[PDB]
């Protein structure tokens, strides 16, 4: 499916909090305020999304939102089908490895199989006994934050769905694991499926077919790679104006994209 969004707001709703907690509110609620006000955006059937944003900004309240757990107060928003969601936080279950990628869905050989090379699981799983056999506890507390991180990604792409919400898989110390994922499993596997990938690597953007920044719940630019170096030439330059940002901690990004954000309104 594709995914449209004309002149979306929404408000923050009683309870929204909590649920966002669970990956003061009631003020926000009291006084009727937008968590993201004036929203366009249109996603062609297989395109990437790319959103990011300020930390703080909206990224995964806009997922929310297609998740339906957020209300569009004003405006229209169109999707249809199954959406898969990959959350920031990895959540692993009781179960080996393959029981937490296949998840309530059906075993298929070659989906599988294909899903744990593409998430570049087999480096990992190879350094086990039992491999992808090997049983976890909940949390899968022993593991790293991007063994984890992939594990949870391959669940979520291993859902048939018409679209893919990914938000913030790639945020860890592994940097060059990561960049191998975004290009295996984003890029080539994923390839003609509808997605939306929050991010803050400029890679992502460079290789998006559409682009969202968010700050402060506002859209501060939707369009393509190209109009953004144009369009937005401040942001642009003093992003690409490094020559390693991608591989800087996900802490450093954020807060240099939130500043350059503060700046150039
Ligand atoms: N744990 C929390 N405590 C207080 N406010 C929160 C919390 N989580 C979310 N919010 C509110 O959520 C609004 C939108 O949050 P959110 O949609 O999670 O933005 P985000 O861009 O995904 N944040 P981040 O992933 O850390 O860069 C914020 O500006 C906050 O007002
Ligand atoms: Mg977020």
């Amino acid at each position: 499916t594709g995914i449209i969004m004309e002149n979306v707001t929404a408000f923050w709703e009683e309870g929204f909090g909590e649920l966002l907690e669970k990956v003061s509110f009631s003020h926000l609620c009291l006084v009727g305020n937008p968590v993201l006000k004036n929203i366009n955006l249109n996603i062609e059937k297989g395109e990437m999304l790319a959103i990011t944003g300020s930390t703080g900004s909206g990224k995964t309240s806009l997922l929310m939102l297609i998740l339906g757990e957020l209300e569009a107060s004003e405006g229209i928003i169109k999707h249809s089908g199954r959406v898969s969601f990959c959350s920031q936080f990895s959540w692993i279950m009781p179960g080996t490895i393959k029981e937490n990628i296949i998840f309530g869905v059906s075993y298929d050989e070659y989906r599988y199989k294909s899903v744990v090379k593409a998430c570049q699981l087999q480096q990992d799983i190879t350094k086990f006994a039992e491999q992808d056999n090997t049983v976890l506890g909940e949390g899968g507390v022993t593991l790293s934050g991007g063994q984890r991180a992939r594990i949870s990604l391959a669940r979520a792409v291993y859902k048939d769905a018409d679209l893919y919400l990914l938000d913030s898989p790639f945020g860890y110390l592994d940097v060059f694991t990561e960049e191998q994922v975004f290009e295996s499993c984003v890029c080539k596997l994923m390839a003609n499926k509808t997605r939306i990938l929050v991010t803050s690597k400029m890679e992502h953007l460079r290789k998006a077919d559409k682009i969202l920044i968010l700050h402060q719940g506002s859209s501060y630019f939707y369009g393509t790679f190209s109009e953004l170096q144009s369009l937005r030439p401040d942001f642009s330059s003093k992003l690409m104006g490094y020559d390693t940002f991608d591989q800087f901690t996900e802490e450093r990004r954020s807060s240099i994209l939130t500043e350059t954000l503060r700046r150039f309104s």
